[PDB]
């Protein structure tokens, strides 16, 4: 259990792994029995594979913690454990008629001054898209029964997200695959 | 930091997250600066998404620990921390002319009596295939300069692995995607 010297993903990342898993222990991927931690681990992995910093990988593990697991009190815990830079990425990632809310979030991302937010966001969306594709191969169009929007609305939203990620210089390794999946799931 | 009641992925899984990250802290994905923990998190995620048990997800986090991070002494630590069932999956996953070694490992998987080994193995290979595909989109054929075998040998080996996973009833969500990626990377 030696602690290596100045590893890129070290003690704070390991603390974040445990914190994310404990915080989301009872949460499930919508419509399934799959533990939600699977999504957070996948997003953290993608961010790391894009050369993400420790702060960015931690923000990836925690990007759903304020929305889904306690709001402002959880944000304060994130600050205490992981610092304000992580907390600021998480808050900026966090999110009236549905279509206006979507447009507001898209413009929020478009105007962001934090490249870390674009990296975390695009990794989150890539994992969600891979998950739709995999579910389609198992249950077919039953996958769409898990969403709070139509297939057409969902495809529109992902297409708009992709355009923003391109204009904000998200990693091409992510946007290339996104574009392939979107075309696939659009039939 | 409440501990929920009997979560599927609980205290031992959280201990395994930390152990895997500490053990592999200095290891990098071959040919890159990417921390190796990214691979282990991705494999654990895939196993969980296929309905894997806690034992299976932990084995996924640890499937490269004996080969890459200390052999039999590390196996004994795995037994002490996570039990002999996890250790037995890890050992059975772990691996003379190259082509005969490959054939021996393929037959080893084919004869396995442990469905957990097939699940962990197929998740490992799916992540490796996704990684090749993503790297191809960034660096093109330079990806092949990272391997200890030719492109033709690598494609052959993945094709044979896929056939075994199908005959051993690995999850179709994994083998369907494997087959797509293999065809893509084969040009
Ligand atoms: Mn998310
Ligand atoms: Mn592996």
């Amino acid at each position: 259990q030696v602690d290596s010297y100045r590893p890129k993903l070290g003690k704070k990342f390991n603390e974040a792994l445990v914190f994310a898993s404990e915080l989301h222990a009872e949460q499930r991927r919508k419509g399934t029995e799959i533990p939600y931690i699977t999504h957070l681990l996948a997003v953290a992995s993608i961010i790391g594979e894009c050369g993400g910093s420790e702060v960015e990988v931690i923000a990836g593990l925690l990007h759903d913690s304020v929305e889904d697991q306690g709001g402002q009190e959880t944000l304060e815990i994130i600050k205490q454990k992981f610092g304000n830079e992580v907390a600021e990425i998480v808050l900026e990632c966090s999110d009236p008629p549905w279509k206006e809310r979507k447009t507001a979030y898209l413009n929020h991302l478009k105007e962001s001054k934090n490249q870390s937010v674009i990296l975390v966001s695009s990794a989150d969306k890539l994992h969600n898209l891979r998950s739709i594709k995999s579910d389609l191969s198992e249950i077919g169009d039953l996958v769409w029964n898990r969403f709070s929007a139509s297939k057409e609305e969902t495809i529109w939203y992902y297409r708009e997200l992709l355009k923003i990620y391109k204009v904000k210089n998200a990693p091409k390794r992510l946007t290339i695959e996104m574009e392939e999946i979107i075309g696939f799931i659009a039939k």
